[PDB]
């Protein structure tokens, strides 16, 4: 526990670390309550220790811009190592330094404004499966678990958008990682993997069946100043894209319908805009989705209250002095997204759901280095524009046909998962009525 | 690699161990070819090293009886430690010393001749589901994967026989364990488990739902000179019983139909006996199943060629001198079942399928410490009698309605899985015809 003197040395405040465990006992309320607490206790800058690992929290918008944008390529290029990963080390979210720059370049043109516009005709199909799957549990007044019917939709979208397969989708340990990061190299040599060695084995061969069948995201990889992309590295990117495109889309869509249900005036104000831009229940298109500003305002304000990443992190790969502060090599620099999204020194009534904060009359009084639901700089969420489009296309088709009211078992107020990831404690269950 | 001199010291022959790896590179053809080889090379007794771990192979029937029966309780009480297991350490197949004696006593009366006879009326249902599920893929001349329709049956049997749930069941790393057994205690403290932490979490709560619902194998545990049984220890026994009752029953049943197909004279000789004891396609009963001797002869001879355990093992918990041989504390004593089941110094034409070896005219010329498909002594297969009854009840109802012929894709001869477990390389697929 010799490393527990770094912040005492640097004169940076923070909680006193216990030996070996560091400050991780504080995570007993979740990452987010710990961040919101430390933010209040120490101010703009503090540090703590995930085990022996020093973690410096920064909340200064200038310092955040320095870390995420100005000094990304040079110092803050990678995140805090994750293991064991196995062959998934070559996935873009996990790859480091030059290996990541190459996969970023090769995978970037997948989410152009043009490649997205090609997917709107394809996404529209499963939105109608989503309505019809919802029309069944609606004509029977049985409360609906949203993440089920949303995840069935989100799953349908990601398989075809990246590959082309069409399916009606109705057919405890990481605690030790941070106290035993020295055990990560141990597990890497045992082929153990946080990704099950079966799901990966399924897709590794499934992709090489799809590759040698047509011969989409699967198309653009074999098609492409660097080297070219490999094959086991092609499977790894698909696995990242399939996870994100499913669990992020479904979880946020569930978060949105909970708020639309507990704020019926906003749910009606949005249903009115959807019928105006799309009269006669018109099919949403790429350009109509980009016209609905109150839909974007709802999506944005929901992602303020539930930034599913909670924290942004970068590893300081060498000694730097950013915005007048010395940061030694090896430190993980952390931006507490959840805490800043709820900071009263920037948001009025930050626990209330108020989409009007993002009105064009008010969207200017909002610092983009405080509101970072997708990150910033060269390593932001590569699938941001696709995520916004995917969700918005789902809300339109769903609110065009249904209205949502709370039930007896609806968790009000919603308890967040006091665990790790950002999910609700109890699932989101609402009553669906047909218009 | 200081431990690699033990057998050189004891004057026991065997392959020369490489540093760290021991003799495990020899496993490149499977456990069984290694045993059959070493048996020929060195004779009645040899040793080798799984990593640093000394393993003494014995083939002397007297010495085998000493280890398995005479000296079981005193010296050879447990098998070679298995990890990581987590809460499954309390399962009977895995439990050691006194903890195992208690679970053996508490779980033994589950497989009495009387408790088995109570299950014959219940097993008969899914045998008819098995026929009807087979009548579908038979009236369409589509070759059948036997382990699918057998595993669907074996799964149906084990859930109701132990609990009572009825369902129509149509709705890479252990290599490092033996070079890094010092890593087993490492993994135990990370909650990692060779049993997925999800399947176990499913049944842990599923059982405690069943426990507090009725309030069978599930019945007799809460009902019972020892202490009494726990609850997390109740889930652990269920998991052992469900695995064995599924994968053993299905795999052997597949092995039997492959042989009945490649030896049509035996398949007809057995169909004639089944129709004689059970005329008009009579329903098999507990006592009729025990009357068919040629059915028992087929089952026995199949289990000679494919003893799904391959090896029996016991840990020598203290220095002993058994049958004139010194065996030091810590050594794993191993009986190469597969090798002895194919030893020409005991079997004539041991690669040929010949059920007549087990005729009552010939069943006496067979040493029960050479033919050990279920083990021997106090720690033999506790579910032997149930396994024989379960399989025999399936063969009767299946051969009463169908005959089996090889296909174009039928693997002839059957290659064993050159891996670890005893399975076929390619699945067993045969043509099914309706009588
Ligand atoms: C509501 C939906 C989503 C949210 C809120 C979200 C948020 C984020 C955030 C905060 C980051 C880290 C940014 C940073 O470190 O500065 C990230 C990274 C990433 N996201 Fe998303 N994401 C979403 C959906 C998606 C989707 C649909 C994909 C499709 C593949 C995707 C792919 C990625 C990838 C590949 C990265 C890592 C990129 C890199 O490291 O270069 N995300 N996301
Ligand atoms: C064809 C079917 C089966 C075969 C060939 C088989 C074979 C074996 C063998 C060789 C052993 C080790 C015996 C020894 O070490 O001396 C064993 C142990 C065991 N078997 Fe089976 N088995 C079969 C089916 C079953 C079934 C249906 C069950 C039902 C629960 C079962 C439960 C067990 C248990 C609990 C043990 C460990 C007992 C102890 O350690 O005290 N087996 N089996
Ligand atoms: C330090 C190093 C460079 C090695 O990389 C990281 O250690 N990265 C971690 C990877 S966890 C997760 C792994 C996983 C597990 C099981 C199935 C599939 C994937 C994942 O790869 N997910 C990327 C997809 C995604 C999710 C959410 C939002 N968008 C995109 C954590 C992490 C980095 N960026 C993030 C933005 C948001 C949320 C978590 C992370
Ligand atoms: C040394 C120690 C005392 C600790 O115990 C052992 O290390 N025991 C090993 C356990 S592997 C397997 C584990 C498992 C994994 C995943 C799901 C379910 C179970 C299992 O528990 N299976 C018992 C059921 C069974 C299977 C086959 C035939 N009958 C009964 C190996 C072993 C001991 N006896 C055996 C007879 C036959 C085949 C393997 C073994």
């Amino acid at each position: 526990t010799h490393s527990h003197g770094l912040f005492k040395k640097l004169g940076i405040p923070g909680p006193t670390p216990l030996p070996f465990l560091g400050n991780i006992l504080s995570y007993h309320k979740g990452f987010c309550m710990f961040d919101m607490e430390c933010h209040k206790k120490y101010g703009k800058v503090w540090g703590f220790y995930d085990g022996q690992q020093p973690v410096l929290a920064i909340t200064d918008p200038d310092m955040i811009k320095t870390v995420l944008v100005k000094e990304c390529y040079s110092v803050f290029t990678n995140r805090r190592p994750f293991g064991p990963v196995g062959f998934m080390k070559s996935a873009i979210s996990i790859a480091e330094d030059e290996e990541w720059k190459r996969l970023r370049s090769l995978l970037s043109p997948t989410f152009t404004s043009g490649k997205l516009k090609e997917m709107v005709p394809i996404i529209a199909q499963y939105g109608d499966v989503l309505v019809r799957n919802l029309r069944r549990e609606a004509e029977t007044g049985k409360p609906v678990t949203l993440k089920d019917v949303f995840g069935a939709y989100s799953m349908d979208v990601i398989t075809s958008t990246s590959f082309g397969v069409n399916i009606d989708s109705l057919n405890p340990f990481f605690l030790s990682i941070t106290v035993f990061p020295f055990l990560i190299p141990i597990l890497e040599v045992l082929n153990i993997c946080v990704f099950p060695r079966e799901v990966t084995n399924f897709l590794r061969k499934s992709v090489k069946r799809m590759k040698e069948s047509r011969l989409d995201f699967l198309q653009l990889m074999i098609d492409s100043s660097h080297k070219a992309l490999s094959d086991l590295e092609l499977v790894a990117q698909s696995i990242i894209f399939i996870f994100a495109g499913y669990e992020t889309t479904s979880s946020v869509l569930s978060f949105i319908m909970y708020e639309l249900a507990t704020h019926p005036d906003v749910q009606q104000k949005l249903q009115e805009e959807i019928d105006a831009v799309l009269p006669n229940k018109a099919p949403p298109t790429y350009d109509t989705v980009l016209q609905m500003e109150y839909l974007d305002m709802v999506v944005n304000e929901t992602l303020r209250l539930f930034p599913i990443a909670m924290r942004l992190e970068r590893v300081c790969k060498k000694d730097v002095e950013i915005n007048g502060m010395f940061i030694p090599k090896g430190v993980v620099v952390m931006i507490p997204s959840y805490a800043l999204h709820r900071d009263p020194k920037y948001w009025t009534e930050p626990e209330k759901f108020l989409p009007e904060r993002f009105s064009k009359k008010n969207k200017d009084n909002i610092d983009p280095y405080i509101y970072t639901p997708f990150g910033s700089g060269p390593r932001n969420c590569i699938g941001m524009r696709f995520a916004l489009m995917n969700m918005k296309l789902a809300l339109i088709r769903v609110l065009q046909n249904f209205s949502f009211k709370p039930c007896k078992e609806t968790q009000i107020p919603l308890k967040l998962s006091l665990g790790g990831l950002l999910q609700p404690e109890k699932p989101v269950v609402l009553k669906v009525e047909s218009r």
